[PDB]
């Protein structure tokens, strides 16, 4: 069972290529988390040079990929998709759409290389707007809590999650991008097919004083809830 590999603190790495309107860049990550407590402690880094998207739209496309650290309560462990997935993993494909703007288009991997959880991220982003919110950098150095809402798709033997983010413009407004991430298991084991429910997520994203590259630390609390 694939629970049983989440029970203390394990070692995460996540790798991220992305292209933004022709923008390439790089984004490595490096953390742990303990699903016991739903704690992910994370440290991205974009080694290409300047990041030409705001950190904030990147924190679910960085954090998706990490859901199997969410603490489900005893009563809800048969609704745990995504450590039931382990160790073989999942594949994740997202879009993104931000609002009177343009479109993300996600395909990742997680899985577990030895006992570290990998997560490899391809990223494309099109039709976004020169002076926009994005790409003018518009966006406040902030995450809202919000929820992630899981539906399951038996024909494909994986999940689907629905939800909205809304990003803090730099005015006051607010910038939404809507999701609609979908999971497939990469093995042909047994995985755990949920009833509706969702993912409480809370995050705190800061910068490290003595780090001159263009950085996020973040601090992310993921608990499920709904049933």
């Amino acid at each position: 069972k694939g629970e049983e590999l989440f029970t203390g603190v394990v070692p995460i790495l996540v790798e991220l290529d992305g292209d933004v309107n022709g923008h390439k860049f790089s984004v490595s990550g490096e953390g742990e988390g303990d699903a016991t407590y739903g704690k992910l402690t994370l440290k991205f880094i974009c080694t290409t040079g300047k990041l030409p998207v705001p950190w904030p739209t990147l924190v679910t496309t960085l954090t998706y990929g990490v859901q199997c650290f969410s603490r489900y309560p005893d009563h809800m462990k048969q609704h745990d998709f995504f450590k039931s997935a382990m160790p073989e993993g999942y594949v994740q494909e997202a879009t993104i759409s931000f609002k009177d703007d343009g479109n993300y288009k996600t395909r990742a991997e997680v899985k577990f290389e030895g006992d570290t959880l990998v997560n490899r991220i391809e990223l494309k982003g099109i039709d976004f707007k020169e002076d926009g919110n994005i790409l003018g950098h518009k966006l406040e150095y902030n995450y809202n809590s919000h929820n992630v809402y899981i539906t399951a798709d038996k024909q494909k033997n994986g999940i689907k999650a629905n939800f909205k983010i809304r990003h803090n413009i730099e005015d006051g407004s607010v910038q939404l991008a809507d999701h609609y991430q979908q999971n497939t298991p990469i093995g042909d084991g047994p995985v755990l097919l949920p009833d509706n429910h969702y993912l409480s997520t809370q995050s705190a994203l800061s910068k490290d004083p003595n780090e001159k590259r263009d950085h996020m630390v973040l601090l992310e609390f993921v608990t499920a809830a709904g049933i």
